[PDB]
């Protein structure tokens, strides 16, 4: 919140981002003063591939609902902590190495979250615990190699989950310290799941035990040598199953 007319360049230190705000407010200069009212009028920002290094100042746009910041150079996103009306957030192709604890604790109206093509390697504890209106989550093309058991707990309305091109193979090996990690518990409404390109070479039967609404499963480009029995019996709504580029041989006898 601002209480007097203030220059845009002042609130929004980053040049690229300042110009963005300028354009959306239809101001001639980035030094033009603006009122909290004018900032309240902004309900979306679409700024892909805009070279934005920081979204500092975005704290003052309380009514943003649709935010597209893909293809920028964002390393920090803590300034979104309080945009509680956010419904769509695309942070793909940035340079996020990590997320703040509780950065999404408040974004309870969020329905789409795209974190793809970053360099995330792990996720904080309770990173998506509040997001109960979330339906789409894209974490593909990161370096995810570790997930906590309760990571996707409370995404009860999640319908699409994309985890391609990561490094989760280890999470599904009996020889894994603490056994396999059942990170898909309770995704009763999930319908599309993409686990391609993770070096999977085995997977227990219990992993997909809750995915009853599942219709599309991509396991292509992994290192699977065989599949277990009982999986298809559970996934009664499964229509598309991609197993290409694996090593499925007929069991040796």
């Amino acid at each position: 919140t601002i209480t007097v007319s203030t220059p845009i360049k002042q609130i929004f230190p980053d040049d690229a981002f300042a110009e963005t705000i300028k354009a959306n407010l239809k101001k001639k200069s980035v030094t033009d003063a603006v009122t909290q009212n004018e900032l309240n009028s902004i309900d979306q920002i679409i700024a892909n591939n805009s070279d934005i290094k920081s979204v500092q100042g975005i704290q003052y746009l309380p009514n943003v609902r649709y935010l597209a910041l893909g293809g920028n150079k964002l390393h920090d996103i803590s300034a979104l902590k309080e945009l509680t009306n956010l419904g769509w957030l695309n942070l793909s192709n940035n340079q996020l190495e990590t997320l703040p604890q509780g950065v999404f604790e408040k974004l309870t109206n969020l329905t789409t979250l795209n974190l793809s093509n970053n360099q995330l390697t792990s996720l904080p504890q309770g990173v998506f615990e509040r997001l109960a209106s979330l339906t789409t989550l894209n974490l593909s093309n990161n370096n995810l190699a570790n997930l906590n058991d309760k990571v996707f707990e409370g995404l009860t309305n999640l319908t699409t989950l994309n985890l391609s091109n990561n490094n989760l193979a280890r999470l599904w090996k009996h020889a894994n310290p603490g056994g396999p990690i059942y990170f898909l518990k309770g995704l009763t409404n999930l319908t599309t799941l993409n686990l391609s390109n993770n070096g999977f070479d085995e997977f227990p039967k219990e992993v997909f035990k809750d995915l009853t609404s599942l219709t599309t499963l991509n396991l292509s480009n992994n290192q699977l040598t065989s599949l277990p029995q009982g999986v298809f019996e559970r996934l009664t709504n499964l229509k598309t199953l991609n197993l290409s580029n694996n090593q499925l041989q007929s069991l040796p006898t």
